DNA sequence: AATCGAATCGCCGC
RNA sequence: UGCGGCGAU
DNA sequence: TCGATT
């Protein structure tokens, strides 16, 4: 209940410690040392305040058991509670005579749930309610017990399949009362169908709700010493009451843990000196010896991190330190614009003045509810980014530490960082610029065209777009508030940043010093990498790996292929037929028309199929999506928005149209990018064979335990895949739910997306070192697929990102290297089942050097 | 037989 | 952890 | 749709 302040004797260490001060004062001076270490002192200070504010509000709301400081307390006490409730059940059954009142109520709820609801509600009542009476907390236990018994029978009983239809809207409800009002209208709806056996709940009375709680409190006192019984004015019939007090030893446990956790989570701020170079696993980035040291790899387990101690990966270490050394500064010009517009609009860009009815009304209401929370969540992120940009505005330069995820993608550590949204990217620019020159001016206009959404057109048409709109750009630069043209663009704040740089070149000529980050973003890198490994000519051209006519739109190509089979099916497709299907719950066979492919093609041609229908399906292919996943997508992306808007009259049966759409998209994407589909199948089959435990059926004994998946990337960064699952988990309807084996399903669902994400991270890192050593590039803007630098270095980074990818896949067969990692661990019975390596195609990688639109 | 499930990271909230 | 929402890729 | 889990 009362937590020590860490800052008084412990946060003072990081400012006074001589070794962190000296090692950083040696590099950059004593005065910057006191500023940087005070900034990190503030970083832990605001983080401590975040934990205390959350804990105080959780204490008031009764959600203290949901806080992480109470969690290890719950883990130890609660096995004792389930055994004590299970032992008392057998005691009463052995005893003759009438049962206690609480006995019949207790059996309706699962034994481990009885354990939970008592502890949390006793914690909730002892930390917030100000009433320590036994009677008041027993009724709170029993009322929450009657909740899980009455509405948990929907989840447990013959509605479990139907509960899978009501669970997500229950999860979308925020607050226990809102989750309650939804469960009441659900329960009445199901009773109208006889789904609960027609048995309506008889509400427990107030005397019954106390008896379940009283038996539950004293059963916690028998099992655990958490909670202690006291009597006041005993022997007086008018004033005899019993109170309940939380045990002091358990109070100090959560208080020490809450204090320990508060010093462990700091709010990461940018660095006013260049960040600490990484020499090992830990201690990089920020300079102080803090309570939470930065890890080079963000891992879930410490053991997965300590696997990185011995690996010699010098090129990985060099690339992270080069990215850290990139000097950034706040764009003051766009900050002046952003500081005034956000006062007037909740979102600066959202609203600019410019020239089944039962179910559809619920869906419209759910959109307004989702839009309302989306608005408040979007705004609070904006106010933090603006206050960070205002805080570091006056500094001549700021820096961002970098580390990596377990796949090797590199991320900035500060909460305000250049891998953020458009406004945050707009507020940030590089600090060390050079005179722009003719070539830099060319790429500055190309970057300006990309910010406007003119990325689908060749480079000369991008230049002509800028020069045609020359007067609009200078009008926006001179007065951004008077001309809202820049805000109507695809990347508005980043476009406004281009406008200021474009105006300065017009004012100061080609000698103008420009430090804007000019971003080159790969089109679809997962397919781009996959087509490079297996030499896919057709797939590579679709993702602009080949020098092409125009920019190749893979979404348009798939939509074009879809429209080919659509027109073929409208002529020679199947006719409609009548099929019989039954709901399992209703148990009644009904006859409905199954539309043939000729009718479904006519529906889709009437709607008009463009790249928008095929867009989301192509992106999710690298994440493992297939035909079934596309059906949900095209229903919610295209069919349902059409239906609500007055269109969708062609989609008489929307699920049959969506499934037909999903089949056509999958047939189109599989023949467009064949190496992508083939490679993710081969990786999935590999993780399949390793993640199985191989037992002979007769002996029932393992011949090969469950095996993780490990590969090393061309950079030299090792990566293991170690998806593990807990054995037991427990979930309540109105209350929050709270070694181990390998999750075989997660190993396959993740192997292909993580392998290709590990491939782009190496390519990003190898690009960074190649651009820094072969060319003179010192400033890098990196977002996974995006490569940014100053305009004077833009042409060289254009070459370096191509040169690294050609040099990588000409030197390494990463799939063959992947095979040599796991071939020894394969069981002998699994060897015949393994698919062979996919066949290499006729693609020449040297054409990537001549490809304009790969960008990567 | 019956059933189940169709990428990573960060912030905020419960 | 889980769930809700936001953002990045 | 589609094979793997349970
Ligand atoms: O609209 P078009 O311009 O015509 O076509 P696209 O340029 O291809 O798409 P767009 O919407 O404009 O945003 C593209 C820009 O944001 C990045 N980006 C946006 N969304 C994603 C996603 C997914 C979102 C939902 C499921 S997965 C996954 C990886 N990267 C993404 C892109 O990496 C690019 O940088
Ligand atoms: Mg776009």
């Amino acid at each position: 209940m009362n937590t020590i302040n860490i800052a008084k004797n412990d946060f003072s260490d990081i400012e006074l410690a001589a070794i962190p001060f000296n090692t950083l004062a040696d590099h950059y001076g004593e005065r910057l040392a006191r500023e940087q270490l005070a900034l990190e002192h503030e970083s832990y200070e605001m983080g401590e305040a975040r934990f205390r504010k959350m804990f105080e509000r959780q204490l008031k709301a009764g959600e203290v058991a949901d806080n992480a400081a109470a969690k290890p307390l719950i883990t130890t006490l609660l096995p004792k509670m389930i055994a004590r409730i299970n032992d008392w059940f057998e005691e009463v059954k052995a005893k003759r005579g009438k049962r206690p009142t609480a006995f019949q109520f207790l059996q309706e709820i699962k034994p481990e749930a009885v354990a939970y609801i008592t502890i949390k509600t006793t914690l909730a009542c002892l930390t917030s309610a100000d009433n320590t009476t036994v009677q008041a907390v027993a009724s709170a236990i029993g009322r929450a017990i009657e909740d899980e018994a009455r509405f948990g029978r929907i989840r447990d009983l013959e509605a479990k399949h139907f509960k899978k239809n009501v669970e997500e809207q229950l999860n979308k409800r925020v607050g226990h009362v809102y989750k309650k009002a939804f469960m009441q209208v659900v329960e009445a709806d199901m009773l109208s169908k006889g789904l609960l056996g027609g048995e309506a709940w008889s509400s427990w009375h107030k005397e019954d709700s106390i008896h379940v709680g009283v038996r539950c409190i004293e059963m916690l006192i028998e099992s655990t010493g958490m909670v202690s019984l006291h009597r006041q004015n005993a022997g007086v019939v008018g004033q005899d009451s019993e109170t309940i007090e939380l045990a002091p030893e358990y109070a100090e446990a959560i208080a020490t843990r809450a204090g320990a956790l508060a010093g462990i989570s700091p709010m990461f701020q940018p660095c006013v000196v260049p960040p600490k170079p990484w020499t090992g696993i830990t201690g990089g980035g920020y300079w102080a010896n803090g309570r939470r040291p930065l890890a080079l790899v963000r891992t879930h387990s410490k053991k997965a991190l300590m696997r990185y101690e011995d690996v010699y990966m010098p090129e990985v270490y060099k690339a992270i330190n080069i990215a850290q050394n990139t000097a950034w500064k706040i764009n003051k010009k766009v900050l002046a614009v952003a500081n005034v517009i956000t006062k007037w609009k909740h979102c600066p860009v959202e609203d600019i003045p410019a020239i089944e009815a039962l179910t559809a009304w619920k869906r419209a209401a759910a959109a307004v509810y989702r839009k309302d929370k989306a608005r408040k969540s979007r705004r609070i992120s904006l106010e933090f980014m603006l206050e960070q940009a205002n805080k570091f505005a006056n500094h001549k330069a700021i820096w961002f530490p970098y580390n990596m995820d377990w796949r090797g993608r590199v991320y900035a550590v500060s909460m305000f960082n250049p891998q953020g949204n458009d406004m945050t990217k707009g507020l940030l620019t590089l600090a060390k610029g050079k005179p722009i020159g003719k070539e830099g001016y060319y790429w500055l206009k190309i970057h300006g065209a990309n910010c406007a959404g003119v990325d689908k057109v060749p480079f000369p048409e991008r230049i002509k777009f800028i020069e045609e709109n020359h007067e609009n750009i200078m009008a926006c630069a001179k007065s951004p508030l008077e001309n809202t043209w820049w805000a109507e663009q695809d990347s508005p704040f980043c476009f406004l940043a281009f406008c200021f740089e474009y105006a300065g070149v017009q004012h100061h000529g080609l000698s103008y010093n420009c430090s804007l980050p000019l971003a080159f973003d790969g089109s679809c890198s997962g397919i781009q990498h996959f087509s490079a490994m297996l030499r896919d000519e057709v797939g590579g051209r679709a993702v602009n790996l080949l020098p092409s006519e125009t920019v190749q739109d893979i979404y348009g190509i798939v939509a074009k292929k879809v429209n080919e089979i659509l027109q073929a099916d409208a002529i020679n497709g199947t006719d409609n037929e009548v099929v019989t299907v039954t709901d399992e719950n209703t148990g009644e066979i009904s006859e409905k028309v199954k539309l043939g492919t000729k009718a479904l093609a006519g529906q889709w041609l009437a709607y008009g199929v463009t790249r928008s229908v095929t867009k989301r399906s192509v992106m999710t292919l690298a994440y493992g999506s297939k035909e079934f996943g596309f059906r949900q997508q095209v229903l919610e992306d295209t069919i349902q928005p059409a239906i609500d808007s007055g269109k969708g009259l062609m989609f008489t049966q929307p699920n049959q149209a969506a499934g037909y759409m999903a089949k056509l998209i999958w047939e189109s994407v599989s023949v467009t990018v064949v190496a992508a589909v083939e490679a993710m199948n081969w990786l999935k089959s590999a993780a399949k064979l390793l993640a199985a435990e191989v037992k002979d059926k007769k002996t029932g004994e393992i011949l090969r335990k469950r095996c993780a998946v490990h590969w090393v990337t061309p950079d030299g960064f090792p990566v293991w895949q170690e998806y593990k699952k807990p054995i037991q988990t427990r979930l309540n309807l109105m209350f929050l739910g709270q070694d181990s084996e390998i999750d075989a399903h997660k190993q396959e669902s993740g192997i292909a997306p993580n392998f290709v994400h590990s491939q782009d991270g190496s390519h990003l890192r190898k690009t960074v070192v190649w651009a820094h050593e072969k060319y003179g590039i010192e400033s890098f803007a990196l977002i996974h697929d995006s490569f940014g630098t100053i305009p004077a270095d833009a042409a060289n980074l254009f070459k370096a990102v191509r040169e690294t990818m050609v040099d990588t896949y000409e030197s390494c067969d990463v799939l063959a290297d992947f095979y040599d990692q796991f071939a020894d661990q394969l069981h002998e019975s699994q060897l015949d089942k393994m698919p062979a390596l996919p066949a290499k195609g006729n693609l020449n990688l040297r054409d990537i050097l001549e490809s304009d639109f790969a960008f990567a």
